[PDB]
């Protein structure tokens, strides 16, 4: 149950809410350990 997924609309019908995408995408990340709800990406693409 790692929060290393939910990369926006990659494999989810995500509308805009980052969760583990949008925020990271700004820098260029797509996966990381989650805290509370938002994943703090620790891997850049």
């Amino acid at each position: 149950a790692t929060c290393d997924l939910a990369s926006f609309s990659s494999q989810w019908v995500t509308p805009n809410d980052s969760l583990c995408a949008a925020h990271c995408l700004v820098k260029g990340y797509r996966g990381g350990y989650c805290k509370n709800k938002i994943c703090h990406c620790r891997d850049k693409f």
